[PDB]
C-alpha cells in the first residue's frame, strides 16, 4: 500500500521532518537506484543483503552513497534528483567494486580514502554527461560509475604500492568445456547470482534478496531482472563460456539491467517492447563478452559499460510502431505506472 | 540510359509490380550500397565479382543483406532507405567479413548462426548513430558494420571453441623492406585489388569488376576509387610498409572509399573539392595504419573505422570558401547528379 | 604598459603595416596559445626557452606553427583566430613531441616532413571538433594535438623503419619506492619542471621562462599554472609513483594546464572556482595516471589527452551556485579582464 513503488506519500510526509532522517532516506533510496528502484525500504533490504554477503563491501558502498549525496549538496545540484536517490546509486558501485577489485581484501582502511575522493567524483561525471545525454532525453545510467571506476583502477592498476587492483590479464588459450558436467541446478542458482552481481555480489540468497527488494516497488521490474540474467546465461553458453563464469553470474548482471531499463522502465511495457527488451538484453550480454576481452588487455573488468552501452544504443533506435514508446525522461517511475502515460497518449 | 546512376526509372517500374522482385531489387541495390551506388545491375555485377573470388564469403554477404533488409521491415523502419538499399549494404560487409575473419575456413556452416544474428543489430546500430549523427547531418557510413564486426569478433577472439576468429597480433620487429625487388607492375595491380578489398577481396580481376560496377552508375564515383587507392599504396610507401601489405590492397579500401565519399558524393564536385579527396584519401590511409596498429593489441582488424572516422571528420569541416560545399543528406545521390543540384541552388 | 594581456593595442597598430609582421605576430601568438596566452612577447620568450632546452625541438616547433598558420589560411579559416593565434598551438605542440618521442635523435631531417603533413591536419581537426563541442559552448583545447600525435605515434610505431617512435611498454611489476630517499630540492625543482613539461622540456629553468612569459601576460594565470603543477606533485606522491616521474614534472604538464583553464580563464575567477580549479587539476592528474597506463599498452604516451578530457568535463558540470560561472567562449579572454565581465553582469 504505502511501501509499493516510489512511496510518493512517506516521501510527501518527510518533507516537513528533520534534516537527519531526510538525510538517511535519500542514501537509502541512493542504494536502491542501482536497480532503478527508489524506495527506502527497497533500500534497507538491498543493504542487509549486502551485508549478507560481505560486511567490508556494505561499508564502502554505503561511505560511497553519503559522501556522493554529500557532494552534490555542497555542489547545489538539483533537490528533486538528491531526494530521488540519483545523486548517490554510481557512488554506492564505486565503494562496493574498488572493494571487489583491491587486491589487499576485507579491511584494508585505506581503502576508504580513494573510495571517498572517487565518490566525489560521481556528481560531476552525472552533471557533465547529463549536459551531452539530456540533449536526446537520455539518462546517464552507471556512466558515472562506470567512468570513475576505469579510471581508479587503471591509474593505480595491479602494481601500485598503496592500491593494488586484482590482477586481470586476457584469455591466451581455448579453455576445455566439458559439455557432459554442465549442472541443471547450477544453471538455476545462475539467476539469482546474476542479479547479485548487480551489486558485485556472488550469493545466491543475496541476489533472491535483491529481487524481492525490487518485487517490493514493481513486479514487472522483478520479472525482467530475472529474465535478463536467464538471457545472459544463454548467451553465455551459446560462446562456449566456462562453466564457472556462468555459474558466478558475470554473465547475467548487464543483461539483467538492460532488460528492466527497455522492458517498461525507459520504454513503456508492451508485448513489442518485451520482446525489444530480450533482443536487447541478449545484445548486452554479447557485449559484455566483447567488452570484457578487449578490457582485460589494460587489465581492467568491463563493469557495466556494456549495459550503459546497449541500453543507449535502444534507446536511441527509432521506429514507425506506435507500440514501440520511449518515455520522457521527466515521465519515467515504474513500468506499471509508465504504462498508464502510454495508454493515454499513444 | 536506363541502367545507368540512380536507376531511377527502373525503380518507379517496379513499384507497381510483384513483392519478391522487389525484395531482390533491395537485396541487390543493398549489395551496391558499400560502395554509396544504388544500382541492381551493380549489385550483380558485384555479386559475380564475389561469386568468383569465393562463393563461400558470397553466400555469407547475402544471408547477412537478406536478413539485414528483413530485420529493417520487422522493425518498421523507413521504406525508401529500404528501398535504397541502405539497410543491406552493412550486413553485405558483416558477413562477408566475418567469413574472411573465420579460423574454421570455407563452408563452416554453423558460422551462419552469428552472421544471422550480428546482421539484425545492423538496423538498431543504424538507427542509433542516425539520431545522434543526422544532427550534424551526417550520414552513419559503415559505423553500423564496423560496431557489429568489432564487437563479434572480440566477444569471440582467437580462443573462442565454438567460433575462433584468425589470430592478429601487432607488430613486434622492424620488417626489412628490399626496394630493388619493388615492382611497379605490382604496385600497379594494388590499385584495383584495393578497391576488392572494400569487399575483402584480394583479387585483381574481382577490383577490376568492381570499378566496372561502379563506373556503370557513376564515371566520377570509379575515378575517385581509383584515385583513392592510388594514395593509399603512395602512403604505404611512405610509410615503408612492407610490399606484400601493399600488393595485398590493404593500403587502399579505406582511401578508396573516403575519396569517393568527398569526391563529388557527400561534397559537391569542384577543384577545391577534388583536392580536399585526395587529402582526406591520404589521411585516412594514415589513420589506417594507426587504427590496424593499435587494435592488433585487442586482436582486432581496423575494418573500415579509418574510413568512417576520417570521412566524418572532412565532412565536419568548415570553410568560408564557397567552392567546397557539403551536399544536404536528403539530396545525396552520385556525384554527376549532385553536382547539378550545387549549380541549382 | 602596453606589453601585457592581449597586447590589443599593439595588434591593432599591426593591421596596417606588412604581412610578414603580422603572419610573425600570428606565429608567435601561435607559440603562446599552448598555455592559453595570446602576446607575441610571451611568445619570443617561450621560444627562447624552447632553445635553450633544446634547439632541434624548437625548430620543429616552429615549423608546426608556420604550416599549421599557413594551412588555415589556405582552408579559408576565421581569421580573427588565426590573428590571435588559435591556428597555431596545436601544430607547435605536434612538432615539439614529435621530435621528443622520435628513436631518431636529434637533428634527423626526415622527421621535417611529417612534422609538416602532421601540422596540416590541425586546422581540420580543429574545425571538426568545432563543429561538435560549439554546440555546448566548449573550446577544442589541445585535442587536435593529441590526436594528431595519437594517430602519428601509432601508424609508426617503435618498429616502423623510416621513422621509429620511442618504445613505450606498460608497468610490469611493482617499482620499489624508498622514501626516506624522498627529495625536497628535487620536489621544489619539479614545479617549474612541470611547467616545462607543457612544452615537453624536463628543464627547470625553461620552465621557470614559460612562468615569466605567462605572468607577463597575466599574473592570475601564473599563480594558478604553479598550483597546477604542485597539484599534480601531490597526487604523484599520493599514490606512490616513482620519485623520478615525479621529478621529471610527469605529474605535473596536465594539472598545470586544467588549473589555468578552470582558475580564470573558462570560468570566472571567483573563490569558488578557485576550488573547482584545485579539484579538477587534482582530478587530472589522476586521470594522467591512467591514460598512461592505458595508453601504455599500446605503445602510445597520454600526451595532453587527460587535461583535454578532465577540463571540458568540468566545463559541462551546471549548479545552482551563482558564485560558479562558465565563461561565454565569445567573451574569454585573461582572467582580470573575465573576472571583470562577470562582476559587470553577476
Ligand atoms: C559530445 C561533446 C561533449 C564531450 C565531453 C567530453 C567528456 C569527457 C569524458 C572524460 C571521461 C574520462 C574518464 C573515463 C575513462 C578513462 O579512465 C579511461 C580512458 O582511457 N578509460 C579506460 O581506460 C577504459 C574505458 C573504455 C570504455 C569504452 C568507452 C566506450
Ligand atoms: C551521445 C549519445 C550516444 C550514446 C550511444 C552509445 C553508443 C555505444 C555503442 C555500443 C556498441 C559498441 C560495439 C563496438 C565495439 C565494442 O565491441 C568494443 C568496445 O570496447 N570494441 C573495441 O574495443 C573496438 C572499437 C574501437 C573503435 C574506435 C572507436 C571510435
Ligand atoms: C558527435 C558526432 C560527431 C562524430 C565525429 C567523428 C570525429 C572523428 C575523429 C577521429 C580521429 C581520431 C584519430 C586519433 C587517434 C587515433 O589515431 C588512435 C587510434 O584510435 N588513438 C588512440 O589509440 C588513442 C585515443 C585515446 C583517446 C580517447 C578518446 C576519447
Ligand atoms: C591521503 C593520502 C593517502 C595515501 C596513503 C596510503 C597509504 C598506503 O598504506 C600502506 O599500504 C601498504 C601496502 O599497500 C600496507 O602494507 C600498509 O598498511 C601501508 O604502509
Ligand atoms: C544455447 C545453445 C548451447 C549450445 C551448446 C552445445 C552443446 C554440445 O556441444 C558439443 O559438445 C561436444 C562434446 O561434448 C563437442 O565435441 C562439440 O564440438 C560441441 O558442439
Ligand atoms: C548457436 C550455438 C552454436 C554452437 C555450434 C558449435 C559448433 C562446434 O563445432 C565443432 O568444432 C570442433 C572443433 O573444436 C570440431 O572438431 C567439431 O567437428 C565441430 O562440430
Ligand atoms: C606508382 C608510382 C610509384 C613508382 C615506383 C615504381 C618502382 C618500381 O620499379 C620498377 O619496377 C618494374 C617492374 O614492373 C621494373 O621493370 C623496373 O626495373 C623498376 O625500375
Ligand atoms: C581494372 C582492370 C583489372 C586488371 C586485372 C589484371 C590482372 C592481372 O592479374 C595477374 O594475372 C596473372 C595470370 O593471368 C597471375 O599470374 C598474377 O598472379 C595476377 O596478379
Ligand atoms: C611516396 C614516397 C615513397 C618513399 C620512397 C622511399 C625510398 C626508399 O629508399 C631506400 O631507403 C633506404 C633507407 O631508408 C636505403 O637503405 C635504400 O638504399 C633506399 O633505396
Ligand atoms: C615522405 C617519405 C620520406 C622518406 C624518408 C626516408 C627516411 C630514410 O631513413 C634513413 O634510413 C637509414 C637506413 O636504415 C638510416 O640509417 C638513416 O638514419 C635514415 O636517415
Ligand atoms: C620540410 C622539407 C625539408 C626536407 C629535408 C629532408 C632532407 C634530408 O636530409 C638528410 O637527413 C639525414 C638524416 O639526418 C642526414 O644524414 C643528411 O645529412 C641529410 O641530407
Ligand atoms: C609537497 C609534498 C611534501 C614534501 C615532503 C618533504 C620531504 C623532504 O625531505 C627532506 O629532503 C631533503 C632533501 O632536499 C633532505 O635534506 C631532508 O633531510 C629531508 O627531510
Ligand atoms: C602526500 C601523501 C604522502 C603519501 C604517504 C607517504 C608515506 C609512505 O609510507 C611508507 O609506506 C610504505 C608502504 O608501501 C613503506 O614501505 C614505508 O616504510 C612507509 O614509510
Ligand atoms: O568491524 C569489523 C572488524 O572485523 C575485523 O576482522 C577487522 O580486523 C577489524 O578491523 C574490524 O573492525
Ligand atoms: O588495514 C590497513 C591499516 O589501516 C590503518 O588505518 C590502521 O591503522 C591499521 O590498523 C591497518 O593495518
Ligand atoms: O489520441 C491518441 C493519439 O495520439 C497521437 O500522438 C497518435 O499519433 C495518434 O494516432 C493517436 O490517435
Ligand atoms: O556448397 C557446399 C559444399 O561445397 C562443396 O564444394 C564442398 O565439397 C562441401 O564441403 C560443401 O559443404
Ligand atoms: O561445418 C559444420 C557443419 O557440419 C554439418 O555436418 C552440419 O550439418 C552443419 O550444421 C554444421 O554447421
Ligand atoms: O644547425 C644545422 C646543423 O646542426 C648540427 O648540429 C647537425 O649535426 C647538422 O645535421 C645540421 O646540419
Ligand atoms: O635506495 C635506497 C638507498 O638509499 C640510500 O640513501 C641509502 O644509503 C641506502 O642504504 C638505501 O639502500
Ligand atoms: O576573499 C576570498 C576569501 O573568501 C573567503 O570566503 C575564504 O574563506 C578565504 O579563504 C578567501 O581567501
Amino acid at each position: 500500500g504505502y511501501i509499493t513503488g516510489d512511496m510518493k506519500e512517506f516521501a510527501n510526509w518527510l518533507k516537513d521532518k528533520p534534516q537527519a532522517l531526510q538525510f538517511v532516506d535519500w542514501v537509502l533510496r541512493g542504494i536502491s537506484q542501482v536497480v532503478f528502484v527508489s524506495n527506502p525500504i527497497s533500500g534497507i533490504l538491498i543493504l542487509v543483503g549486502l551485508l549478507v554477503q560481505n560486511p567490508w563491501c556494505a561499508l564502502n558502498g554505503c561511505v560511497g552513497t553519503v559522501v556522493s549525496t554529500l557532494t552534490a549538496l555542497l555542489l547545489s545540484q538539483d533537490r528533486s534528483a538528491i531526494t530521488a536517490g540519483l545523486q548517490g546509486y554510481n557512488a554506492t558501485l564505486v565503494g562496493i567494486l574498488m572493494a571487489i577489485y583491491s587486491d589487499k581484501g576485507n579491511y584494508f582502511w585505506w581503502l576508504l580514502f580513494p573510495v571517498s575522493a572517487m565518490s566525489m567524483t560521481c556528481p560531476v561525471f552525472s552533471s557533465a554527461l547529463n549536459s551531452v545525454l539530456s540533449k536526446w532525453d537520455l539518462p546517464v545510467f552507471t556512466l558515472p560509475f562506470n567512468m570513475a571506476l576505469s579510471m581508479y583502477l587503471s591509474a593505480t592498476g595491479h602494481y601500485n604500492p598503496f592500491f593494488p587492483s586484482t590482477l586481470i590479464t586476457p584469455v591466451t588459450s581455448v579453455p576445455n568445456v566439458t559439455w557432459p558436467d554442465l549442472s541443471a541446478l547450477q544453471l538455476l542458482k545462475s539467476l539469482p547470482v546474476g542479479v547479485g552481481q548487480i551489486y558485485g555480489c556472488d550469493n545466491p540468497w543475496t541476489g533472491g534478496i535483491f529481487l524481492g527488494a525490487i518485487l517490493l516497488s514493481s513486479p514487472l521490474m522483478c520479472l525482467h531482472a530475472a529474465i535478463g540474467s536467464l538471457l545472459g546465461i544463454i548467451a553465455g553458453l551459446s560462446l562456449s563460456a566456462p562453466f564457472e563464469d556462468i555459474y558466478a553470474g558475470l554473465w547475467g548482471f548487464n543483461s539483467s539491467l538492460a532488460c528492466i531499463a527497455i522492458g517498461g522502465t525507459f520504454m513503456a511495457l508492451t508485448w513489442q517492447t518485451h520482446l525489444l527488451a530480450l533482443a536487447c538484453a541478449l545484445f548486452t550480454a554479447y557485449l559484455g563478452a566483447s567488452m570484457s576481452h578487449v578490457m582485460a588487455v589494460v587489465g581492467l573488468p568491463s563493469g557495466t559499460w556494456p549495459f550503459c552501452l546497449a541500453t543507449l544504443l535502444f534507446l536511441l533506435l527509432t521506429t514507425k510502431n506506435p507500440n514501440i514508446y520511449k518515455m520522457p525522461i521527466s515521465k519515467v517511475t515504474y513500468p506499471e505506472e509508465n504504462r498508464i502515460f502510454y495508454l493515454q497518449s499513444r
